[PDB]
């Protein structure tokens, strides 16, 4: 009288129908809904969001301690929000920001709201009055510690010294994410998790983000024996619109945010479009160069070829069609 598959297909279905696309999934499934999302600047952690990117209308969380590549994801992701004309507001309580920097990462720092909200309570609330107005196709709050509640601030005792700070982050999540899905903004949390929750707030986050990305940095780019830039290697530990663990890993030169012309050879590599006899890079017959370096380099000059890499690696797998 069982079918096994048949009984369970069913399951899922009205479990999904019960809690929502994506509350159970195979593993090794291979989605299909397209989404709207907000490419992460970084194909291979796109692709390893199985979406193209961060999904929109959803509470994003970026954690990983300091100079991981975060802020830049963060930032990457503004940028091509903003190409494809939408706005964009970074509620800062952290006053790092280089919108210098920023700009050579691609965004409009000139048409991007900011605000250095005086409270955890104003900081948030905030982010939801901007939110819930529909304007916004992205938003960024700086640090998820710097969220500290007013009572804190202002002068106030070791009296009362309850866990406030993350039921301020529960009550302000509980309520911003309705807004946050009717409004489309994708709001990412950057919770720089360094030196019994993740920074105290990110206990209430871990329940209320669609997406939760475990940045972290792994080695240091140095081509021969000189300072260059730094490999991050993120891991989509939570993903409720796809199959989750997936790892993706992109290199950051300083001064410049994540190398696409990196990307291209490491993608290129694990899809056999370019062959690296060992230490020497090659493509299609051309000869790229010895060292990771020059390849890279060899990429960045030749325009025209790299583009054509990336047509092969984008036909491949996505940013296509459906
Ligand atoms: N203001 C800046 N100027 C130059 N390079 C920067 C700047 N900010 C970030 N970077 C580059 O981005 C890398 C990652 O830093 P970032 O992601 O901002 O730190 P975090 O993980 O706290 O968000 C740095 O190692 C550096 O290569």
């Amino acid at each position: 009288a069982p079918d096994r598959e048949k009984a369970l297909e069913l399951a899922m279905a009205q479990i999904d129908k019960n809690f929502g696309k994506g509350s159970v999934m195979r593993l090794g499934e291979e989605v299909r809904q397209p989404i709207s999302v907000i490419p992460t600047g970084s194909i291979s952690l796109d692709v390893a969001l199985g979406i193209g990117g961060l999904p929109r209308g959803r509470v994003i969380e970026i954690y990983g301690p300091e100079s991981s590549g975060k802020t830049t994801v963060a930032l990457h992701a503004v940028a091509n929000a903003q190409a494809a004309g939408g706005i964009a507001a970074f509620i800062d309580a952290e006053h790092a920001l280089d919108p210098e920097y920023a700009k050579k990462l691609g965004v409009d720092t000139d048409s991007l709201l900011v605000s250095q909200p005086d409270t955890g309570e104003q900081a948030l609330e905030i982010a939801d009055m901007l939110v819930r107005s529909g304007a916004l196709d992205i938003i960024v709050i700086d640090s998820v510690a710097a969220l500290v509640p007013r009572a804190e601030i202002e002068g106030e005792m070791g009296d009362s010294h309850v866990g406030l700070q993350a039921r301020l982050m529960s009550q302000a999540l509980r309520k911003m994410t309705g807004a946050l899905n009717n409004s489309g903004t994708t709001a990412i949390f950057i919770n720089n998790l360094r030196e019994p929750e993740t920074t105290t707030g990110g206990k209430a986050l871990k329940f209320y983000a669609s997406v939760r990305l475990d940045v972290r940095r792994i080695e240091t780019l140095k081509d021969g024996t000189d300072a260059v830039g730094n490999r991050t290697r993120v891991k989509v530990v939570k993903n409720k619109v796809s199959p989750p663990f997936k790892q993706a890993e992109f290199d950051i030169l300083y001064g410049q945010g994540i190398s696409r012309e990196g990307s291209l050879i490491d993608m290129g590599v694990e899809h056999g479009f370019i062959r690296k006899s060992g230490s020497w890079f090659t493509y299609e017959g051309e000869q790229l160069g010895q060292g990771k370096e020059n390849a890279r380099k060899f990429l960045l000059e030749n325009t025209d070829v790299a583009n054509e890499i990336e047509k092969k690696i984008k036909e491949k797998l996505g940013i296509g069609a459906v």
